[PDB]
């Protein structure tokens, strides 16, 4: 019988960059914007936190802003607009539309099958499976360019992708390779009698 | 005036995975019957499993003559293991052409940086990394030169995988350590 694809992908976090194309005086911004933090002796950027959704924005003197916490593109965009609106309400001006670039997407997946890591470790290429050091199998994938953490339970962590379709491509790819190498057991399905 | 933070990391090789090319196709069914205490069940795994004790070494032998040897924690260890394995393969009938070449496929190492690492700060100052504690407690760094993956914990403990030479392992550790110091992300214990 053929093992059906039942993997479920969940985006855990997106890290993106927003260029405000202008130099910024963070001391001035900290004083102007309420409840933000700026201590250059501890961290070079001004820390702007948004609540529900939980989002953190790190603002650098170069005008580069790093936004972390969003779990979807829509969420990311709303957060950026929310952040920009505030910075505006308290003083900064924008010459043009800031561009948003995704730097990394961290996602999790559930393959819904048990993975034989001991077996996969010697039939897959480019990986680490040293259970006494890390409980999962680490696979450095080239296309797409991501790193995978794969656990015997079928749970996985995918990092390195900049687009959601790359995340999904990597999951289906390792799943298909694991099935091909006969390294998975679909325990959620009934068994041969 | 800040004290200098000298390099004090200690690296330890945890495992080496290597391949040994016996130059010949092999009948694993025959090898399993001839060599005592080995395992071959092609319905479960394509290679014959040959395990050594003291030190614990596992050798996977495929029909192509390719042999994967795992378990050794040093180059010397690796060599002694390969000689022992080939030795008994011969003691039981395998005719060995010439000198089999040995190729390191991966080295897994650990290191103690001996400094406390601020993962939250390094996460946003370094590139190529993941730090999502809910998914994995350490920071994962994909390095290009050498081509290795680093797992870094706030305690200073590290895991290094992907290298094929011991000097690459040391280079990687020194490199990330120097980067962390430059970004002011480490503190003395």
């Amino acid at each position: 019988d053929e093992i059906p694809y039942k993997a479920v992908v969940n985006i855990e976090n997106i890290v993106a960059t927003v260029t405000l194309d202008q130099t910024l005086d963070l001391y001035a911004m900290e004083r102007s914007v309420p409840n933000v933090e700026y201590d250059p002796d501890q961290f070079p950027g001004l820390i702007f936190r948004l609540e529900s959704p939980k989002i953190t924005s790190l603002i650098f003197k170069s005008g580069k802003m790093v936004v972390t916490g969003a779990k979807s593109t829509d969420e990311l965009i709303k957060a950026v607009k929310r952040i920009i609106k505030t910075l505006k309400k308290y003083g900064m001006q924008l010459t043009g539309k800031p561009k948003i670039q995704i730097q990394n997407i961290v996602a999790s997946a559930n393959l819904h099958v048990i993975v034989n890591l001991d077996k996969a470790a010697f039939l897959l290429e480019n990986n680490m499976y040293e259970p006494e050091q890390f409980p999962g199998l680490i696979y450095r994938m080239d296309e797409p360019r991501v790193v995978l953490l794969i656990f015997s339970s079928g749970k996985m962590v995918i990092t390195g992708a900049k687009r959601e379709d790359e995340v999904h491509k990597a999951v289906k790819k390792i799943f298909d390779k694991l099935v091909e190498l006969d390294c998975v057991k679909p325990v959620e399905e009934e068994e041969l009698e």
